[PDB]
């Protein structure tokens, strides 16, 4: 009903305020960062071949690298995915007999792959006698900083951080709380390396990781810095010598990043990324009204319409009851609309995904996988429209 | 000044809530046009050669024409301009000895070679026989309704109307203005045919003009329907036997809209048709935002931030020539493409006054983008609107006030 | 059999090096329009919005100006076929009260509505008081010089020239005979305007219709200049002033051929136009090596394999019976090769098209539509094979 | 002069015309390869995000495991050049305490990067405790089979073999000379993995290694297989096992090959595949017609007009420098692309002497298209080869004969 949606704006106005005076503050950074690096229309020009020299391609690099406050970065569709960013990290920095601790529990699903938790002898970390462990998270969510603590040895190269939950049961990690945890590692080792995935956190808070004592962060295109352009890909983000060691795991060694034709990705990428500050924010303004509105029908959500945000994660427990819903967010999508999702094979994932969107799996495009974690929305009022006509039906 | 800006935005937050009103509204009405054609994945597919029976493009169109509630539409990347749709809807449907009347006033100057009053054996209306007038304005901006009933002949097949104001000294006209038109000339003569150039106009409010009885429209999509993503393009909505007609303009005779391959452009058309009403939103609230703000500096604005709003234009008169200047300057100091690109006062072929440009734009002369530009001579009106996000706008609008104040 | 073609070879073997010779000189010609023209991969950059000041277009233009020897030329995505490049030059350059006689016969089917012979009301040049007749050809395909000298009245702007014989039972006009009827009109009339309908016959011959005189021709970017690369369009080429006057008609006057964005049309265009000679010369040798082979086993063939070569174009007479031929070579196609052709609605054609092609209807690509017309293929091997197998199987 | 064409075109005639026949075999066996897999323009189609499902994709997958021998293949534009394609499989396929021995002697110097015999810590085989070593060749050019015999051992998971000679002193190894050294590893351990690196040997004899009993091939999108429209890209075929292990290195563990997207690629691969056999043809006649040319004005040529055939590989050696630079810009002055840069010898990170390189082309470093380029020092070797139509080839390789003889 309209009345509730009166009631319901209005308790979340000063909130969504705040969120679109981040949103300025983003769009300003990312517009500083084009300004200082001098971009131009002619960086949007395609490279063909081994891809050397191409200046549009570097000068996007540089831009991120300006953004996320880092000596650089690999921005390409030569990296498939978040997932393929973040193991280019672990496989381009990690050498036999060295150790990775996650922190933050856990990682999602595909990373255990990666590691070698499942899928043994496909070339994970533990078929190159690299190590792995993760530190369960406290039943309230915080880490556990005495078993951190416990669990670094000499061998430990590398700390893992989750800043998004996924489809964890705990809060995602806000960037303070993300430096609490840096400082901490860093006491007890300071040269161990600090690793954060940082899928979905991107534009959503003033300052990103590695501001805060990351030494290297990754994400995926299709979702926040995409801006809803960006067709395929991920990023690293970092300190120079971290990131050429990406590159040769991304290309090869000797060649490194120096090579890898860009083709016409570059224009979107560019516009994408000065977009994104703002396309999150449409997220995040729908994450909360999705919440506040879940919540006014009896719904649990998490995090609560008032709640501190880091990433554009937002769960709805209904805990079949929540089928009508999935499938109702799908229906008030622009994409395949009329195909209504079911429980499939998702690769990289050993368990009803909404995702009618204009690129394929992208999750900055409203989407609905579940507790059904509804998130994204390239526009406010798409968010406000489908998530008013899903709870009209449940 | 931070405390200025405290004044302004929560002064004009009232107008930019209903700004946001229509902004959802026009996003289901689009959302439900995707829904309405069956949108899916298959009709992002490019088509070459030829591009007979493709899908996608023949979709796009269907999708456009549900909008702008029209039987059918033309949406191609053929179509170059807005200037294009417009001259192909003209030529499409005028004949020789037909006559094409303006009732809105002179139109903006390029339509001049089209209808043949500047220039001569380029192929215009006037080489093809066809004629032209238009209906000078009233003092205030409204339209002349007896010179108009005077000038309306057995000859007028078409009543030209173009909305938005242009560079011209008068309000642009919003739905209700072009409904009272519509009806009056259709009172005249029922079956002339009534062509709305709608650049700018689209989503601006919650009609557009051929549900008021608008029986063909033009526009471009560099501009509000492009959403910012489309690289090109211009769209013609409106009756079936009109549309045929501009496809068989536009391509040849006998074959006309069944031809054209789409190539690579469907998926920006499509996604940027979607974001649309939303685009169109942030040049809107951006719009009021300068018009707010530099009232509060003493620099007149036209449109006042509080004004109907039909459309994106925007100006601000600086009665100074440095000021106005310095002001374009620091505009496109605050864009991302071409930041470090200055402009200056350039010469424009046709016109005796140097002209200024802001527009570090992501595609070459996107209007739906921010940009700023305008003659230089008195009033030194600087033309200061569209943007992607109300973000940029203010961001870009509050410094370059702080270069001149 | 193998035996067949080893004869059928031999015997053609002098036509088919005399071809490589013409291909010899013309890939010469094209690659001296590219050095003469200063190509750089900087012309290959897309340009996107109203497309003003794009370099790479109008050096396109200018290298097609230089291959054709014209002033000028359009060469276009905003053009989108052999047809609309046609009419765009009829409607550019007429104006009412002027007249358009064609004096190589009926054009093909499609000219007809743009004409206003058929679709009458729908914008043809009847419509907009443009006349239009035509001078039938002699029973043996010759022209008609004493009628065309009486259909010449002081209203008659233009002469229409087709050069390939489409569908029309009668030979293609080889340059010489082009000449020789330009030297006849311009002798009756030195101020009426040359146009050639030049498709099929780009790179054939050694000289194109503007060197014998034709003051402008158009073509399609699907056939022969697009060397199997070009996705879309056609060209016009002829004096300056006439290439403005197409421009007007394809933008709009005031504008004209500074405008219209290239997009990634480009490199292929170009890439195209420098394989255009080498590709067209595979089809010659193809349609030379088709008529031999089709005349061992009987079939009446046009051109015969020592006939003069003018275009790509070659009939096989069979006169149901042709059925497992034209369907035969869709079969021996790299695309769609299960999906075997019949008589169907071609827009523009009141009356089997094989076309397994990589570009919707190119047939610079292996082609055969009927006496079927079996012409294009982009390699001597492709064609040798598919004509191999389809006589096989008749 | 147009008399000594005359001498040497008819000489080599022969010789063409059985090129001509393997380019027709070729053209043959990919365009059956095409019509098993059912190639529709339905797999031309672009996918965008994780590309899941991207049947165009599988499918040329499909068509290259087809014309190729091989169980499976992996094509993609991610493989952004052949050595990336050759990193791919090595890192794919052996792990910590696994030996890669190379039989055909030291690999080409970008190989060395990859392997851990140049440079430290950069993630190279060495880094991952992988092993390494080659068998030198005999003075000769065959390989040294007792030493082969020797080198092997309990930990030699893989053998390499480097068809093309790249800029090595020694003839490219034949199908058949390969078919040899694959009987005598096999026969010495029947499990051990054979890997043929094939760049430049595609469609140049009836054949390929996969056939005669190699596990797994690598090269390059943009030589060969390319067809001179690939923009880039590397291919990798071979068993489906190994072929598995490769997509998972590519990408990641678990997910493999079932992800990337294609996005605008895979016309041109689909097309440049079709069209590779005869674009191969045309490098190889106009190698025949530079070896039998350079050869008449007494200039050493290597390989000789009359020599076997099993890549695109051809030197000339002019034992003058002068000569040597000028024929290399007179190669550039005749190339579509930049004719009017001509090169000079240019300083290269690793060599301690300057070379030159000709490479007017449509797509960098793209090889496929004519180029010539060599080390500035004796001998004065420059490799002039590749070539898209046997026509530029020889007017380029004319021209330049002019300008140094």
């Amino acid at each position: 009903i309209q009345a509730i949606r009166k009631k319901v704006e209005t308790q979340i106005d000063d909130l969504q305020n705040k969120t679109d005076e981040i949103a300025e503050f983003n769009q300003a950074k990312v517009l500083d960062a084009f300004q200082e690096n001098k971009v131009s229309d002619f960086h949007f020009h395609p490279s063909t071949g081994y891809g050397y020299d191409d200046e549009g391609r570097d000068t996007l690099e540089r831009v991120y690298a300006t953004v996320f406050k880092t000596e650089a970065a690999l921005v390409r569709p030569q990296i498939i995915s978040g997932t393929h960013a973040i193991s280019t990290v672990l496989f381009g920095i990690l050498r036999p007999d060295d150790e990775l601790l996650y922190i933050t529990g856990q990682p999602y699903d595909t990373l255990e792959e990666i590691v070698g938790i499942r899928k043994q002898g496909q070339g994970s970390l533990k078929d190159f006698h690299i190590g792995y462990s993760s530190v369960p998270l406290l039943e309230n969510g915080d880490v556990d900083f005495p078993r951190i603590a416990k669990k670094m040895t000499p061998k430990t190269k590398m700390i893992g951080i989750q800043r998004s939950r996924g489809y964890a049961d705990r809060p995602s990690f806000t960037i303070e709380k993300i430096k609490e945890m840096i400082v901490f590692v860093k006491n007890i080792n300071p040269e161990v390396i600090v690793f954060v995935d940082n899928c979905y956190g991107e534009f959503v808070e003033y300052q990103e990781p590695p501001e805060v004592g990351a030494d290297i962060i990754a994400g995926s295109l299709i979702k926040n810095p995409g801006g809803g352009l960006a067709k395929t890909g991920g990023y690293i983000a970092g300190k120079e010598a971290l990131v050429d060691l990406c590159g040769y795991r991304l290309t090869t060694p000797g060649i490194g990043r120096e090579a890898g034709a860009s083709l016409y990705s570059l224009l979107e990428m560019y516009q994408g990324f000065f977009l994104a500050p703002h396309v999150t924010a449409q997220a995040i303004k729908g994450a909360r009204f999705t919440a506040a509105m879940l919540a006014e029908f009896g719904v649990e959500a998490d995090p609560v319409w008032d709640a501190p945000r880091t990433d554009l994660i937002q769960s709805v427990s209904f805990h079949e009851k929540m089928v009508a819903f999935a499938q109702a967010i799908q229906a008030a999508s622009p994409v395949n609309a009329h195909v209504l999702p079911i429980g499939a094979y998702m690769p990289g994932y050993e368990d009803i995904m909404a995702a009618g969107t204009f690129i394929q799996g992208a999750s900055l495009e409203l989407t609905a996988d579940g507790q059904l974690y509804v998130q994204g929305g390239l526009t406010y009022e798409h968010i406000k429209i489908a998530v008013t006509r899903a709870i009209q039906k449940i």
